[PDB]
C-alpha cells in the first residue's frame, strides 16, 4: 500500500546523483577518509554526494522563501540556521553520517558554514546518573537533560547570536567538565543523536510540550537491522579496547586487561541489556517521524532511501 | 529575551495589506457574509487577507520546491495536498477562521481546490462515549478516535486518490450516522480542531507515535483570554438555541424549552466544567507548537500575530 514516504528507485537516485558535477578533489577525498578510515569512497560517490545534493534543494528552497518573507513582512533580515537532525540506534553510524554530511554540505557556496552538535553532550554527567541509579540507562530518556537540549535548538531558532552546548567524550565515557562548544549563527546546524525524534511522551518523568523536532527543518533516521547493529557495536567496542592497549587515559583501560573473548561477552551484554532495549523501547518507534529514512546493509552500504512525499 | 516567533502588533499586521495590493471581490463579500454574519469585512481585509497572502507564499515556495524535486523524481507521483491545521479553545473561532481562509485561498490559480475537514467528525459517537462514561469529556483526548484521525492525514500525505472522514453535527450533538465526507486530492486541505497540535503524550491511554502535526505543513493556533472565550461560547449557545425555536430535530430544542436565563446558566456550567478544563489541561499547552499564533481581543479583533522564524 501507499505510505507517506516515497522510496527512491534507481533512476530517480541516479538522476539526483548526476544532476551536478560534484566529484571531489584529492584533498577533499583525503579529509573524508580522515573522518572515518573505513568509509568507502564508492559510498561517498553513490550515496553521500547525492544525499547532500538532495538536502541542498531543501536548504536552498528555504533560503529563497526566507528572502521572499522578509520583503513581505518588513523584517530586519535576521539569520536563522537550517537544522538537520540525524537519529537512529546506537552504533548505526549517526556520527559518521553527520560528519560526512557536514563536510559535503560545506562545499555549496550558499551554505558554507555547517556546525555539528551531538545530543550526547546533553546527557546528565556520570555523577548525576550515579545519584539517580541510571548508570545502566545512559541514552535512555531519563539520562538526558532534555529541557536544556530543547532550549538549545529553540534559542538557535530564536536568532540568538551564540548558543552554547555541553560536550561529551566516548573515550572518557562522560560529559567534558569545561568542554562546552559555542556556535554562532551557522548556515546549517546538524544535530546528531538517538533522541532527536523523541517527544514529550518519551519523558513522562519530566514532560515537555514543544519538541526537538519543532525546531528542526529536516530529519534523517539512519536504520539498520538488529544483527548488523550488534556486530557494528561490538566491533567499535573492540576498536576502543585496542586503543586502550597504549592509551592510559582511555575509559576502556580495564577492558584491555580482559581476554578478547571476555571483552566480547561484555560488549555483547551492553548491547543486549542497554542499547538494544533502548532501541526497541525508545528509538525505533520514532522512526516514522523522520523526513527521510536511510537504510543500511552489509558493510554500511545504504540500500534504501525513503523520503516524505 | 528573543523568542522563536516574529511578533506583529495589529498596526504592523494590518500594514501588510498594502505591501502587496489586495481587495475583496463582490462575489467574495457575499460568500464571506454567508459564512458568518457577524464577521466584519474590515477585519477580513485587514487581518485575513494578509494571512492568506502569507500562506500563499508558504504554499507557493512548497510548490516550486516540488517542481524542482520532480526533475529527478519525475511527474508520475501522486498529488499531495498542502495541509494547514487550525487549533485553539472551543469557541475561539477556529471554524470561522478555517472557512474564511478556505474562501480566500481559493483566489490563487496555484491552489483553487481547498477542502475543509473538522476533527469533530473523529469524536467517538455519543453511544460510545456513554459506554465509557466520557459524555462529560467530549473534546478531551479520550473522546477521539485519534488513530483514525492520524490515518486520515497520513493517507492524504501518502497520495491516496481519495480519503474519507466521518462528519459531526453540532445541531444533533453527535457523529452523523452515514454522513461521511470524501475528499479527492485537493490543492489545500484545512484541518480544523482543538486537538491538531496534540501528540502521543496526550493519549497515554492508547498512544500513537506519529502525530497529526507530522502530516501538517502549517499550523495556526487562535488564542484569546478565557473571559472572552466564555462570552463567545455562551453567545454561540444562545444562537444555536434560537435556531432550535423552529427546529425540533436540534439537540438545542431541549434548551429552547427553557427560559433564556436558565439556558445561560446551563451553557455557563458546560463551559466551566468541560471546555475550560479541556482548554487548560489539553489545548493551551500545545500552543507553542504552532507555526503561527493569532491572538484575539474584544469583538474578535486580532491584536497580535506571532510567526515562527
Ligand atoms: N558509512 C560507514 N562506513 C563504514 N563504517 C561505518 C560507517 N558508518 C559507521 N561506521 C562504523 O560503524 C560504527 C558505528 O558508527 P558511529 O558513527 O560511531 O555510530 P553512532 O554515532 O550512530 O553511535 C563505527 O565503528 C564506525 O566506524
Ligand atoms: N472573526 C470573527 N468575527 C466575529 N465573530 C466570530 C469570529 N470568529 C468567531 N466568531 C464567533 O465566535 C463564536 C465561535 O466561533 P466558532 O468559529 O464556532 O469557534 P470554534 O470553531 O473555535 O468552536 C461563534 O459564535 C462565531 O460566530
Ligand atoms: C567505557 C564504557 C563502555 C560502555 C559503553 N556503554 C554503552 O554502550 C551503553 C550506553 N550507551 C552509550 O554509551 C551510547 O554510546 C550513548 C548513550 C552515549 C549514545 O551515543
Ligand atoms: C447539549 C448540546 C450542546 C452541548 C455543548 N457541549 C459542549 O460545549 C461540551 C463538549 N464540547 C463540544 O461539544 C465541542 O463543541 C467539541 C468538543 C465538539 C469541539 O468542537
Amino acid at each position: 500500500l501507499m505510505t507517506p514516504y516515497l522510496q527512491f528507485n534507481r533512476h530517480q537516485w541516479a538522476a539526483l546523483r548526476d544532476s551536478v558535477p560534484m566529484t571531489l578533489t584529492e584533498d577533499e577525498i583525503t579529509r573524508l577518509k580522515g573522518i572515518n578510515e573505513d568509509l568507502s569512497l564508492e559510498e561517498v560517490a553513490e550515496i553521500y554526494l547525492p544525499l547532500s545534493r538532495l538536502l541542498n534543494f531543501y536548504i536552498s528552497s528555504n533560503l529563497r522563501r526566507q528572502a521572499v518573507l522578509e520583503q513581505f513582512l518588513g523584517t530586519n533580515g535576521q539569520r536563522i540556521p537550517y537544522i538537520i537532525s540525524i537519529a537512529g540506534s546506537v552504533a548505526v553510524g549517526k556520527s559518521t553520517t553527520a560528519r560526512v554530511l557536514q563536510a559535503l554540505l560545506s562545499r555549496w557556496p550558499e551554505h558554507r558554514h555547517v556546525e555539528l552538535i551531538t545530543t550526547d553532550g546533553f546527557l546528565h554527567p556520570n555523577s548525576v546518573l550515579k545519584e539517580r541509579g541510571l548508570m545502566k540507562k545512559k541514552g535512555f530518556p531519563q539520562s538526558y537533560d532534555m529541557h536544556r537540549l530543547v532550549k538549545f535548538v529553540s534559542d538557535l531558532k530564536s536568532g540568538v547570536p551564540q548558543a552554547t552546548a555541553p560536550v561529551y567524550s566516548h573515550l572518557i565515557y562522560d560529559v567534558i567538565p569545561d568542554g562546552d562548544k559555542t556556535v554562532a549563527q551557522p548556515d546549517i546546524l546538524i544535530l546528531e543523536g538517538l533522541n532527536v525524534l523523541q517527544s514529550g511522551m518519551d519523558y513522562p518523568h519530566d514532560p515537555h510540550h514543544v519538541f526537538v523536532s519543532d525546531f528542526v527543518d529536516f530529519s534523517i533516521y539512519v536504520d539498520a537491522p538488529e544483527e548488523l547493529l550488534k556486530s557494528w557495536y561490538i566491533n567499535r567496542f573492540l576498536k576502543f579496547r585496542e586503543g586502550a592497549f597504549t592509551d592510559p587515559d582511555s575509559y576502556f583501560h580495564n577492558y584491555a586487561k580482559l581476554s578478547k573473548e571476555e571483552a566480547v561477552d561484555i560488549a555483547t551484554s551492553l548491547w543486549n541489556e542497554i542499547n538494544l532495549m533502548n532501541l526497541k523501547e525508545n528509538i525505533l518507534p520514532t522512526r516514522e517521524r523522520a523526513s527521510l529514512i536511510m537504510t543500511k546493509s552489509a558493510n554500511h552500504s545504504v540500500n534504501q532511501v525513503r523520503l516524505r512525499k
